[PDB]
């Protein structure tokens, strides 16, 4: 087999970002007159609604980073103070921040948006910004909530007439509904929010010129820092020189990188995307080795090899094995090193089977290709928690966050939690809605029905499994808030990875043009 070369080219080898001076004051005023805002409002019990408001704009427009012990402490003292009993302007807002922010705080709050009938308010489809910030808070909803699946229906069929009404009325604002009917802010990766937002923000009349002029500088910053890091692993990669070292696999760098950008995005995890990124290109070459290309037997000596865990045992490897075998043994020993050095070789060997157990699982089902044991579903389920990267692509972050895992982050992630089962999950069910109709067909095998209600039972079974994710996700407190935010952005991040096909030999128009909004076109003024 081949497969095609990179779009990309040579464009984010060498990197000739280009700065003013004096960006690093400017930007600092902005920060401290945003820092104000934020006091001024917490400060005065009336003003909590704008609070929220203002922590919303910052969020959005990609700055969260910028204010992160001001925004925790301030969400931190609204759950404090009002706890589950808010009840003011900005309701839904308050309910999907405080979710976001971990807080599982209840539907409650949203009875008084129904009639004594029951009904939805008349006067809620008679304000746009309101039927939209209840429309985003349904994204946050577990399973069982009624009143969220109640106003998810209500404000679909509401939001997408006025979309279509308003086109002649105010062409922004329909743009700004129909990109929330497409995707809902949670499921959307928040460095894509804020290219999209930026501009929605800047033409609001009402907007913050302080906060609009901080966040396009701040994003251009950050994507310089992103075009850095994206030009160290080009160069890395292009030594590796996978055309003739690995002419089997795929050369797919930007992809890597972009999976990697998806974790967190964030300056102070420029170390972890880099780790990260190539480990997403360790695993792509050595899922294109167990996939099609090595037999049983070449396999079975590969995986021996990684239970060996050291260069040692180079002798005892296939030929064509030796580069890639090199490459994992120089990626791992150079974070084994660092690790040590911090002290955290604990952290590393914990990390290290986590690999192990992948290429394992690997070998597993190769197994089951040479003597003729079959796979079942309860194991097609199960193996792939782990054959489809949850585990390793989890404890990888665990070991480029290194300063804030514990001990009993590890014993999570060992404990099979339900939150890495369903992604693990719900990452084959999107797959299998493009393509690894192998699936969609054989469901309608399975329960002989048509194409059309095939499709729908399927798509159910998506939407469920995003509440699942979402009930883990607030229920969750034994890992570190920054790993937990990682996780759910990779989770997010499959429905980008498996939108419309397979976007890491082909490539979707979508999927391309999410890269070149992330790295290529900076914010303009």
């Amino acid at each position: 087999a081949n497969f095609s070369p990179s779009i990309w080219g040579d464009q984010f080898l060498i990197v000739d970002n280009q700065v003013e001076q004096g960006v690093e004051q400017i930007v600092k005023d902005l920060k401290k007159e945003v820092r104000q805002l934020l006091k001024e409002a917490l400060d005065i019990p009336m003003k909590h609604a704008n609070l929220l408001k203002l922590v919303d704009e910052i969020q959005r427009l990609g700055i969260s980073y910028l204010f992160e012990q001001e925004i925790d402490h301030a969400l931190q003292h609204i759950y404090e103070t009002y706890g589950d009993n808010w009840s003011g302007a900005r309701s839904s807002l308050w309910f999907r921040l405080m979710r976001k922010q971990g807080y599982f705080v209840t539907c409650d709050v949203f009875n008084n948006h129904k009639d004594e009938s029951g009904v939805f308010k008349q006067s809620l489809k008679n304000h746009v910004e309101g039927l939209l910030e209840l429309y985003e808070a349904t994204s946050m909803r577990v399973p069982g909530e009624i009143i969220l699946e109640d106003a998810l229906v209500f404000t679909q069929s509401h939001l997408s007439i006025i979309a279509k009404d308003t086109l002649s009325i105010n062409p922004a604002l329909s743009t700004e509904i129909q990109r929330a009917l497409k995707k809902p802010l949670w499921k959307r990766l928040p460095r894509i929010e804020a290219v999209q937002y930026i501009p929605f923000y800047e033409q609001q009349d009402s907007h913050n010129k302080t906060l609009i002029k901080l966040a396009k500088l701040e994003f251009n910053l950050l994507q310089s820092l992103h075009r850095e890091e994206l030009s160290q692993l080009s160069k890395w990669w292009k030594a590796f020189d996978v055309k003739n070292n690995a002419p089997y696999s795929r050369d797919r760098i930007v992809e890597c990188y972009f999976w990697a950008l998806a974790s967190r995005f964030e300056p102070q995890y420029s170390r972890a995307r880099i780790f990260l990124a190539k480990v997403i290109a360790l695993v792509t070459l050595i899922d294109d080795i167990y996939d099609a290309y090595g037999t049983y037997e070449e396999l079975k000596i590969f995986t021996e090899a990684i239970e060996r865990w050291s260069i040692t045992c180079l002798d005892m490897i296939p030929e064509y094995m030796k580069p890639i075998y090199k490459l994992f043994m120089d990626t791992y020993t150079e974070m084994e090193e660092i690790l040590a050095k911090e002290g955290k070789t604990n952290i590393f060997n914990c990390g290290k089977e986590f690999v192990k157990d992948f290429v394992r699982n690997l070998m597993v089902e190769a197994q089951w290709a040479n003597e003729g044991h079959i796979p079942t579903t309860e194991e097609l389920d199960s193996v792939a928690v782990i054959t489809g990267g949850a585990n390793l692509l989890t404890t990888t972050c665990y070991l480029g966050m290194s300063d804030i895992v514990t001990k009993e982050a590890f014993e999570w992630a060992v404990s099979e939690p339900p939150l890495l089962r369903y992604k693990g999950i719900l990452g084959r069910r999107l797959n299998d809605l493009a393509g690894h109709s192998s699936s969609v067909e054989s469901y309608m095998k399975e329960y002989n029905v048509s194409e059309e209600y095939a499709k729908n039972l399927l798509y159910k079974q998506v939407e469920d499994l995003w509440k699942d994710i979402n009930r883990e996700y607030l229920i969750t407190k034994t890992i570190p808030r920054p790993l937990l935010v990682a996780v759910i952005n990779l989770v997010h991040f499959l429905d980008v990875l498996y939108a419309a096909k397979d976007a890491f030999t082909a490539m979707g128009e979508e999927y391309k043009n999410l890269v070149k909004s992330l790295l290529v076109y900076p914010m303009s003024i």
